[PDB]
């Protein structure tokens, strides 16, 4: 959790105009999805823009996710490279940034456990009604489970932009140790506690 400590410490010394610039750019970014839908076919240009969003250093670390029910607190990174997923949670690069907004759908991915790290091992313990939060800069974003689906790897029907909705889906492999399917835990934006 040193990544999280380092991230927190960095945010502590940012000007309040620093938050505003970064948050505003991320909001502007997330505005595109209402017309564009998911950006499965992301161009080099778009990928460069993406990497600059919610970035306060060169690590790719966007913030961190908290799932009290299963005792997870992990750093969130740009993209879903094997490097990222070996120790942290990845953000699917063509999905909306995890600050939500109207007509957005952010997708976060994590291995269903590795030899010495739980990651999203216990994602199956989550139930409709449960909450998680993502912390980005000085702000909190809360999501509440409203749909749980198990699907084939190529089924992207539950992973689309829905107009007038603010969604975040947590994705991992399933069954545990078999990994033939994908477990999708969708939540919608709710007010912070």
């Amino acid at each position: 959790s040193r990544a999280i400590m380092d991230y927190q410490d960095r945010v502590t010394h940012m000007d309040e105009n620093d938050y505003k610039k970064i948050i505003n750019r991320a909001k502007e970014y997330n505005k595109q999805f209402k017309t564009s839908g998911m950006k499965w076919h992301m161009t080099s240009q778009e990928r460069l823009d993406y990497n600059s969003q919610l970035a306060i250093d060169k690590t790719g670390n966007m913030g961190y996710i908290s799932i009290p029910k299963i005792n997870i607190k992990l750093p969130l990174y740009h993209g879903t490279s094997e490097k990222v997923l070996q120790t942290s949670i990845g953000h699917l690069e063509g999905s909306s940034l995890p600050i939500g907004g109207d007509s957005t759908h952010s997708i976060l991915s994590g291995h269903r456990g590795l030899p010495s790290s739980r990651l999203f091992s216990d994602l199956d313990k989550l139930k409709v009604g449960d909450h998680w939060t993502v912390s980005i800069l000085n702000e909190t974003y809360t999501y509440q489970v409203d749909q749980i689906r198990t699907v084939k790897p190529d089924d992207l029907r539950d992973l689309q932009i829905v107009k007038g909705k603010d969604y975040q889906t947590l994705v991992t492999c399933t069954p545990y140790g078999v990994n033939t399917h994908r477990l999708l835990v969708r939540g919608h934006r709710v007010p912070n506690d």
